[PDB]
């Protein structure tokens, strides 16, 4: 059973909906033992773009701060825990055995528009140094375009480490509630993925 560091971070910080899931993933981590890291510094860029890479920056700082850790988590801002299942272990969803793999990732096929959606990312602590990298192509193109992270990934990342990575069903880990509605209850993280503000913190006040 590996040490995992989940990692988060929102900026502009007091969005109400990135304050009620970060208390649902600290409840989370509390419960199973899990690190918790959530990014408090205000970013130097805040253009849409380098908001998304950010991630790549976090998950260093997270680094830093739990050097023990086997694999560190990205969790979007707009990902929660769901309830029912808040008792439940990421190791019942998947398995973290193969000491190859350097990267989980999830689908979100047949109604995404990406073949794979990096709001919900296993990162093993051997792919630190990979991270680095993708952070530092945030303002070359064409990593800089929509969507970015997810892009340099998928495109950058996955084709020079060939074996190296997963990509898995979204339905118990990376649960879009507007395209796996049906599956949401057995979910563990649930993602709220392309809703606006006002619409993210009125779900969070029903969940
Ligand atoms: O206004 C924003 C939007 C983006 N993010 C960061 O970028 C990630 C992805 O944003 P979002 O979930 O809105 O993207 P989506 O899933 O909707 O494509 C979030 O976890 C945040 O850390 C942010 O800090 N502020
Ligand atoms: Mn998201």
């Amino acid at each position: 059973t590996p040490c995992i560091t989940i990692l988060s971070g929102h900026f502009p910080k007091e969005t109400i909906y990135a304050r009620k899931t970060k208390e649902l993933v600290e409840e989370y981590c509390s419960i199973h033992g899990y690190n918790f890291y959530y990014e408090e510094s205000e970013p130097l860029e805040t253009e849409e773009h380098a908001l998304h890479f950010r991630r790549s920056w976090i998950i260093q700082q997270a680094a830093e701060k739990f050097p023990s850790t086997e694999w560190f988590l990205w969790l979007d801002s707009d990902v929660y825990v769901n309830p029912k299942n808040k008792n439940k272990p990421i190791t019942s969803f998947i398995d973290l055995s193969d000491p190859n793999i350097l990267y989980h990732t999830f689908h979100e096929a047949p109604w995404g528009s990406y073949p794979i959606n990096t709001g919900v990312k296993f990162v093993h602590k051997d792919a630190l140094e990979i991270e680095k990298i993708v952070w530092s192509l945030r303002n070359e193109a064409p990593w800089n375009t929509f969507p970015y992270e997810q892009k340099t990934v998928y495109e950058y990342v996955f084709p020079r480490i060939p074996g190296r990575y997963i990509v898995h069903d979204p339905y118990t880990l990376n649960c879009i509630v507007k395209a796996y509605p049906e599956h949401v209850k057995d979910a563990l993280f649930v993602h709220m993925c392309g809703t606006s503000r006002a619409e993210r913190d009125e779900h969070m006040e029903m969940v």
